[PDB]
DNA sequence: TTCAAGACCA
DNA sequence: TGGTCTTGAA
């Protein structure tokens, strides 16, 4: 489990016996599309997206500075069920 | 912050809406799949590349004695040349 | 269709 | 920050 790039191995395709190999990068295409990508849950409203830790917060440690009440539709909601019924999971 | 766990409580930001909580759901299994435990791995002698998961891949150093041995497939001897002589071809 | 809070972009 | 657009509720 787990390499570094630039680790030398030996690989199994099928077909081949263990061959002489080197681990390189990925495509950058192929790391953008999931590298730093959780699936985000949202409360009041239920409905779900992807995002990157610049747009994640830690609850408890900001709820003062985020948890003011807001107008936007589902938000008291979201409060209420994070605090109140937090596994939603719906 | 970076490396969130499932399940975490968190305030997230979406374009347009103020910062909105959340938890964090697993991604979907197709998704973690398609690049959870996959290197782009190169091939001596051959210079072909291809995707594998870890089971497929055994430590140079630690295993030359089982798997390096001569073998007569296109491209293996020049294979063992290269990962000793010039580790770095990349071509 | 008014207005005010707040969300965007330059 | 300033200026404008949008949301939600009179």
């Amino acid at each position: 489990k787990e390499y570094k790039c630039g680790d030398l191995v030996f690989a199994k395709m099928k077909g081949y016996p263990h061959w002489p190999a080197r681990i390189d990068e990925m495509p950058e295409a192929a790391v953008k599309s999931t590298a730093n990508k959780y699936q985000v849950f949202f409360f009041g409203t239920h409905e779900t997206a992807f995002l990157g830790p610049k747009d994640l917060f830690p609850y408890e440690e900001s709820k003062e500075k985020f948890g003011k009440p807001n107008k936007r539709k589902g938000f008291s909601e979201g409060l209420w069920e994070i605090e109140n019924n937090p596994t939603v999971k719906a």
